[PDB]
C-alpha cells in the first residue's frame, strides 16, 4: 500500500484503486464554527470502506501463507458490505467465496454477491443473523480448506486502517485533527485511525458512534436497529476501547434524516452510517469548545446500495 | 479543472472530485498481444462519465452568464445518467432541475433523481422517449427562465473531455495511445478525447462504437436496443465525425456477455456500454497489426445502477 497517484498512472489490478480516497469539507450542512472533514470511503472501487478490509485479508493472509488461491475457501456471514468486498476480490484472486445470510434478505443483497460468482448460502429466516453466523462456523469447522474471514476479530482490520486510512487523513488535513469520529462496526476504522493519529503526535479526541437503540459500548443492552454497518450487538475484538475518549449514541432516525439532508445540501450520497457519523460530527461541532477546530469523520459507503432500504423510503413513498 | 491530488488535499465541494479518474489494464480477460487500458469513469462521484458533462454545463454556463442560480431552471429529457448528474449538481448549486421521462421507467430511475430534489415529470408511456423530449422542449419554450441542458448539442460536452478526460489519458498512458475506442451517446467523450490526442501529436486510430441493432453512424436505420447510454438513434451535433477512423458495431448481447465476464475476470463492474466498449477493444486487440500496441477505452458507468435492468437478469434468474 505504498502511495500511487491513480490520476497519473495505469493500475495493473483493480485492487490498487482501493483506499487513497478523497476528503471533502462539509459546507452547506455545516452551520457551526468548526471545520468538518468527510473521509470519502464511499469512493472505493466497490463503494465502501470494506474494500480496505477485503484487500487486507487476501493480501496479508496470502503473504503469511494462510490463504492459497484455488485451495482456500473464504467464508463469512454478512448481509452487508464485507460480503461484497470479499466476493469482489475473491473472484479476481481465484478464491472460492461462500457468504451466508438469512433467506429473507433482499434480492439486491443476494444478486450483488452472485454477480462476482460467490456462493450464497441462505439460512432460515426465523434464525436471523445468528443462524447465518452459525452456518458459517459450521462450514469452516467441517472443511480444512474453508477459513473464516473473521471480520470482527482479524488482526488485519485495525492494521490496514493504521497503515492507510489514518495516514491519508493526516496528509489531507495537513497534520491537523482535533477530533476523529466513526461508527463502530468491527471497530477497525476507529481503532486503526486512532493508532495512526496517536503515533503522529496528534492530540485528537477519539469518538466512537453507536446506535441509541443498541448502546452496547455505552453499557446498555443489544437491540435491533436501523443503522446498517455499525452496532453489531457485542464489543468486537478488533475494537481497542482504550483509545476512545467518548462514545456518542446516535438514534437511527437522526441518521436517516441526516443522510437525506446531506444529498441535497452537499451532494453527499451515502447510507445510514454516514448519516449517523455526520450527525455526530455536527453535534460535536456545535460544542463551544470546538470553535475553529477540525473534526474528521467518515462516509463509509455510497448511497446507491441503499435505494431499496428504509433509508430512502420517505423519497420512495413520495415518488409512488 | 486544473489538476488537484484528491488523495493529498480536502476538497471544498464534491464537484472537485469529478474527473481525474483512474485507469486500469485489462488483465485476465485480455488474452491478446495488445495492452488494453480502461479509463474508469465509473469512479466519478455519481458513478458515471456524465458527471463531467453535468459539471461542464453548470460551470461554463454560469461563467458565461447563461445560468443564474435560484433563477434558471435546468431542464432535460433523460432516463439515464445525464439526468442523475444534472439533478446531483443542480441541488448543491441552488438550481431547480426538471427531468422528463416516460411513466413506465423503473422506480429506481425516478427515485434516484428525487433524492436530489429534482422535479421528475412523467410523460405518457405510449409516447416513449419522444414524448419526454417533447415535454422538455415545451417546458423550455414556455418559460423564459427554463433552459435545456441540451446534452446532444451543447458546445460544453466535447470541450470538457478535451480539457480533462483526454489529457488524463495522455498522462496515464505516458503519451502512448495507438487506438482510442468509445461508444457514442452524445459523442462528447469520443470527440473531446480525439481532439486532445490529435493536439498532442498522437497518431491513435479513433474508433466509435454503436449498437448493431441501431447502426446509425454506419448508414443504417435507428432501432430500439439494449445498450443503455449509447445509440441515440440520430447523429448528435456534439459528435465530430471527421475525427473517426472506424465505426465498429457491437451487438447488445455481446455487450451484456462481456459485462458479466468482466466482473469475474477483472473485478470491473459496469453497465451495458462498458461491456460493449471492452468487447470492441478485445476485437481490435485480436487484429494481428495491434500486437504490442496500447488500446484505450472507457468504462462509462458503475454496475450498481443496472442491478434491476436486463444486464444482470441472467444472474437475477439464477439467484431466484
Ligand atoms: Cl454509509
Ligand atoms: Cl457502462
Ligand atoms: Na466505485
Ligand atoms: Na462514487
Amino acid at each position: 500500500a505504498a502511495p500511487f497517484d491513480k490520476s497519473k498512472n495505469v493500475a495493473q489490478s483493480i485492487d490498487q484503486l482501493i483506499g487513497q480516497t478523497p476528503a471533502l469539507y462539509l459546507n452547506k450542512l455545516n452551520n457551526t464554527k468548526a471545520k468538518v472533514v468527510l473521509k470519502m470511503e464511499c469512493e472505493n472501487p466497490m463503494a465502501s470502506v470494506k474494500d480496505r478490509l477485503g484487500f487486507a485479508i487476501y493480501d496479508k493472509a496470502e503473504k503469511e501463507g494462510k490463504l492459497i488461491p484455488g485451495k482456500s475457501i473464504v467464508v463469512e456471514s454478512s448481509s452487508g458490505n464485507t460480503g461484497v468486498s470479499l466476493a469482489h476480490l475473491g473472484a479476481i484472486r481465484g478464491y472460492k467465496v461462500i457468504i451466508t445470510m438469512p433467506e429473507s434478505m433482499s434480492l439486491e443483497r443476494r444478486c450483488l454477491l452472485r454477480i462476482f460468482g460467490a456462493e450464497v448460502i441462505l439460512t432460515p429466516a426465523a434464525l436471523g443473523m445468528k443462524g447465518a453466523v452459525a452456518m458459517a462456523k459450521k462450514i469452516v469447522a467441517a472443511n480444512p480448506n474453508a477459513v473464516l474471514a473473521d471480520q470482527f476479530a482479524t488482526k488485519y482490520n485495525a492494521l490496514i486502517h493504521e497503515e492507510t486510512t489514518g495516514p491519508e487523513i493526516w496528509e489531507q488535513t495537513n497534520h491537523n485533527v482535533d477530533c476523529f469520529i466513526a461508527g463502530v462496526g468491527t471497530g477497525g476504522t476507529l481503532t486503526g485511525v486512532a493508532r495512526a493519529l496517536k503515533k503522529m503526535g496528534s492530540h485528537a479526541r477519539i469518538v466512537a458512534v453507536e446506535p441509541t437503540e443498541s448502546p452496547v459500548l455505552s453499557g446498555g443492552k443489544p437491540g435491533p436497529h436501523k443503522i446498517q454497518g455499525i452496532g453489531p450487538g457485542f464489543v468486537p475484538d478488533v475494537l481497542d476501547r482504550s483509545l476512545i475518549d467518548e462514545v456518542l449514541c446516535v438514534a437511527g432516525d437522526d441518521a436517516i434524516e441526516t443522510a437525506l439532508k446531506l444529498t441535497r445540501s452537499d451532494g453527499v450520497f451515502c447510507g445510514f452510517s454516514g448519516g449517523a457519523n455526520v450527525y455526530a460530527a455536527l453535534k460535536i461541532a456545535e460544542r463551544p469548545e470546538m470553535e475553529g477546530k477540525t473534526i474528521v469523520t467518515v462516509i463509509p459507503s455510497f448511497g446507491e446500495r441503499y435505494l431499496s432500504t428504509t433509508l430512502y423510503r420517505s423519497v420512495r413513498d413520495e415518488v409512488s
